[PDB]
């Protein structure tokens, strides 16, 4: 029912050093989870064009950013392409190895963490502020998977029984208890309006 | 043997917009050009993961600038994914006419033409340089086509008889006469380090 799996050798790297670096701008993981919704969504746009089926699973395509104070979550809901297990198991559709590879080597000479996403790793930035990782996921041609992981070196993929998404990704932050200011509406539209705004979607900030 | 198709209407405006509007930094669309043949060989290495064979009409993952004085053009080939047929009519695998829409609306409120590429139709901006830009390519599902245009509104394509090319996308630019400073050795090095530093392939430009 549940199954694990290492990460490759250098995506543990890549997380280990993204946990262990000290580096105070954290608020680009925003950034980049957002812009990885963006391209989910171009993505099934671009296959509608030709095929209007392909929306049978929802016509709306756009952003969802919803903070629980209780939980201590953030969580970011696309209705993009969504993923297959496939997909998720490498990398959650990435070239995350050789993607690594590059910016590890970009650090050594220059660079800082804020480009991760000019190496498509971008992802990866979620552990700047979130000691585990849910990403739940619908795509046409697969059913709803969920992926998990805390980092230390191993993921989970389970068939998702929660509630039925359609198609698209939602991404779960558990965040680190020091950083709950990522759950204040303030700081959201904060970082949103700095970092995203020409985003093609609407992105809809939840309230409590 | 030759079909023309006119271009959408918001795609011609776009075009008119970039032949027409006073602005000196046209360099960009090296960047752009060079953006697009990364994510299109993004693409084929993230096939190729869990299906070899997707290399089987060319391992090289590569990108080659070509200038040629004589012919007045400057080449851009990629090794990357292609594109089928349908792509190309569909304004060259991308989302054209709503990132149009929010790139002309991002002109009127503060933004410059540089920031095409944010809105997904960096291609475009070919037009700030070339008078016929002629996009060859050959996807591993379909043959080999010629796309080409002179703007004006409408594109052909053809099924091409040229050089075959394995895998992949060449993007020919037939530059305006005065904008032969493409062609030079110097001038291409700079843009390209200046822009481009941080592209995951081998970027080969060829001397004459
Ligand atoms: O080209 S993609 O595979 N587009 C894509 C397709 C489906 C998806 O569900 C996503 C996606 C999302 O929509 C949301 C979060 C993601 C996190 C990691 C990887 C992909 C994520 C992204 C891509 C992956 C990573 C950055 S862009
Ligand atoms: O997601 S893509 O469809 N990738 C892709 C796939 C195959 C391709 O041949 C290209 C591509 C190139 O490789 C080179 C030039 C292009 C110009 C316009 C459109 C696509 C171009 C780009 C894309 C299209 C436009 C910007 S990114």
């Amino acid at each position: 029912e549940v199954e694990t799996f290492a990460f490759q050798a250098e995506i543990a790297q890549l997380m280990s050093l993204i946990i262990n670096t000290f580096y105070s701008n954290k608020e680009i993981f925003l950034r980049e989870l957002i812009s990885n919704s963006s391209d989910a969504l171009d993505k099934i746009r671009y296959e509608s064009l030709t095929d209007p089926s392909k929306l049978d699973s929802g016509k709306e395509l756009h952003i969802n950013l919803i903070p629980n104070k209780q939980d201590r979550t953030l969580t970011i809901v696309d209705t993009g392409i969504g993923m297959t297990k496939a997909d998720l198991i490498n990398n959650l559709g990435t070239i995350a190895k050789s993607g690594t590879k590059a910016f590890m080597e970009a650090l050594q000479a220059g660079a800082d963490i804020s480009m991760i996403g000019q190496f498509g790793v971008g992802f990866y930035s979620a552990y700047l502020v979130a000691e585990k990782v849910t990403v739940i996921t619908k795509h046409n041609d697969d059913e709803q998977y969920a992926w998990e992981s805390s980092a230390g070196g191993s993921f989970t993929v389970r068939t998702d029984t929660g509630e039925p998404m359609g198609r698209g990704t939602k991404v779960i932050l558990h965040l680190k208890e020091d950083q709950t200011e990522y759950l204040e509406e303030r700081r959201i539209k904060e970082i949103v309006k700095k970092h995203s705004q020409f985003i093609g979607y609407p992105i809809t900030l939840f309230v409590e």
